[PDB]
């Protein structure tokens, strides 16, 4: 199947700036389905598991400080090629390089000790599966119809 | 303190229509703070507890069918006189009577066996406290700063 | 049935100002269905038939000049109590008196010899039936499903 | 002259999802002029004439089923280099590959047996002339001033 | 003439929250013309002159502290019955009482020692003339055409 | 420091079309800070100083006629790598070539004797310093906190 699930984290900078709704709307308007979502305040150990691949990189600690600064909204988006699509929608890692039209391109720019970039998006299907399991239990993910689902029945 | 918390449920009709983000944005833009939020699928037992006061009213069964139709997003909003303010933003119970500019006035109209009206908003501080405790555990509610909080320091 | 059809004319001032899309979106977002629509350039004869009830009123000539100034978009909206709902969304006849949130309240203000007010909305089911028949042939009106129609199945 | 006319079809997926207004607004905001527009329900024979160049391609029938699934809105846009400009605004054929900011990039993703992609846009001046004639009679196209036309007088 | 000019001050809370553009857009969309505008940082002397009528009221000191907290944007709007129209668009003095759809109703809520309410709007033609002369020199106010001005030629 | 200041001119075509607010909002939403702004009607000599680098180019006079056609809004934006960022946000010089998502890509297209392109953005730090000094005195530029500034403290 082409339908995939990916993890998105609306980071502290977006939450603090009141951009939760605007970000979610971009995904809904694209046709992506929110199958799981919740506001949580990530603890350092959970944050380090999420970013375990960067544990030896210079920006690691600053990244942990940043992602755990305030509560965030973690959500699982489902849809055709969702992983690559959401990555495209997010834009370049550093918002200053992100193209206008992308989430980081339109909303991000300023940085702290960390490169604040509005949201996190799984980089691959493998990472998505791992990340989703880190933040969500199966009972927190749902299968339900969005309004236009019937239109695409093959 | 004038600051209070109220419960909002983004109902199945809003979730199915992809209006989660637009609704959240209206609250964020107003200055209200999201201190708790999660997508859940309410079962009949939980639904009947939430609407226990209407247990004997005619529209009860249809109301339970409606609120449990698909997952919903339950969220807690915090702010100055949040309870009455959110009710004002919501608009008339039946969307056809809701004024343009309100959530129900701009997004609602069509009904099923139930009067589908986009969101639920606690009708009082007493109801808010009861409803918040019904859907959220204390650890799921947070105290953190929104960008402009410092501006209002009294 | 509570479902009805009403006629809306996006007037010359709205067409010239590039507000066709924004007006249509307000109706779509409300849940109303566009069952007919076309851009036409009304001539004096057709205009006088549409406004036949004002044939003797003072503002008649200026009203005809206004509605025939440039092409307009005539459209038929279908929905629960569509006639009164659309009138409510339109706002006060003179835009200066229209409430913020309404179409006239948000988009209208300036006037010519005529009280330019962005759109026309049938004032009753009787007027709607007459107006729809004046601008549309039966084959130009359609019955089809909007995405969320299934949700409201009674 | 650099002024051209191109044909746009707001496809069934966009109509069903209630995106007619949002799409039209993008063209109006760009400065393009709507010189013709109407909601019609395309018949199979007309659809096959429109897509005659793909009659021998594997996806042909699915394309006909898709474009005739529900009514659509056909419109003619006029403006400087309108053909190439509207094509750029539409984005990649498959919405998953379309850049954020484009119509397909922001609104499309899910597919049926056909690659549902929100709108159709003439691919060349030659195709535009042919397509416009297929859906519109000369009496349905208009020459009138948009608000800012005077500003660009050379 | 029904045309008049009124003074609007986009207050510190709106500037700090990044709402300058959204506020200006509401006036532009209504059809009002910006004939003067500038970002300035009001000192106590200028602030007290502007609010001279409240010199003896209880909230005076806090009001001066508020309006001089950060730079503001002062602007002059011109249009049909602009004074009362802008007051209508602004909404109730205390944002919690302001109706959804109005500027204060959609953007304001939280308060400091002062009733932060997003913008200031002249309360009468007499006040407008005084306020405009206080903040602007004649050479900073312009007479020019907005795109659709020609449409309203009487 | 990475923080820079750049000059933006909302050109006559944007002012006439009522796009001042929408343009400003894009900068505010990106996180850029407006440290100076005012509506002025540029005189030919000032315009020629601003565009002194093009004095010998064929389109020079038409450019002067265009930039001095009606009042404009000049503003100084401050932020991380502001010069290159604002240039990216503006898009290609000729709006027809500008990517959807950029200011010129979304709002520009039509041209007069001059290539009307909505806004001007300094092309380099050197040009920015020179251009800012041409339109602003030091007393017209301010240092103040935007809501989220504290979040990025390093
Ligand atoms: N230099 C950096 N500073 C702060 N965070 C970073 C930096 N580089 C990468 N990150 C974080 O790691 C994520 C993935 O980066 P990458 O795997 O290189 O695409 C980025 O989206 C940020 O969340
Ligand atoms: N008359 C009614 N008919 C159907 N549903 C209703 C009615 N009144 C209230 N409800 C439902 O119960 C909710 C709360 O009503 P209330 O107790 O008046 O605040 C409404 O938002 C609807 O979801
Ligand atoms: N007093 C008036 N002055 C000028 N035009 C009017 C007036 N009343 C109504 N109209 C025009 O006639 C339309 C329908 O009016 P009504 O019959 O009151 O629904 C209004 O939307 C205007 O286009
Ligand atoms: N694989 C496909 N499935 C469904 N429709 C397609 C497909 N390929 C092309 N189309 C349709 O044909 C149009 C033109 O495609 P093309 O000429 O290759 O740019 C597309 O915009 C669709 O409307
Ligand atoms: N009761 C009040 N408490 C605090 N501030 C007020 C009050 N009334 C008015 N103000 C401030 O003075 C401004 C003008 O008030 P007004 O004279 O009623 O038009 C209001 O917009 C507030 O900025
Ligand atoms: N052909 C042209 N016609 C009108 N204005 C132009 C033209 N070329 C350049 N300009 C103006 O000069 C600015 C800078 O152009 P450039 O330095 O080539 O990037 C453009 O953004 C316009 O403001
Ligand atoms: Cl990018
Ligand atoms: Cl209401
Ligand atoms: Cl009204
Ligand atoms: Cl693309
Ligand atoms: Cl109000
Ligand atoms: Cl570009």
């Amino acid at each position: 199947s082409e339908t995939e699930r990916t993890l998105v984290i609306i980071k502290p900078d977006a939450v603090v700036r009141g951009l939760i709704g605007e970000i979610i709307s971009r995904f809904e308007k694209k046709g992506l389905k929110i199958v799981g979502m919740k506001m949580i305040w990530i603890d350092r150990e959970l944050a380090e598991k999420h970013y375990e691949e960067h544990r030896e990189k210079p920006f690691f600690k600053a990244l942990i400080d940043y992602i755990t600064k305030t509560p965030v909204v973690v959500m699982v988006l489902e849809g055709r090629y969702a992983v690559e699509v959401v990555r495209k929608m997010a834009g370049a890692t550093d918002p200053k390089d992100a193209a206008p039209g992308t989430i980081r391109g339109d909303f991000g720019l300023e940085v702290s000790d960390a490169i604040c970039n509005v949201i996190h998006a799984s980089d691959s299907k493998e990472s998505a599966e791992r990340e989703i399991s880190l933040f969500f239990k199966p009972e927190e993910l749902f299968e339900y119809p969005r309004a236009a689902d019937w239109f695409y029945k093959k």
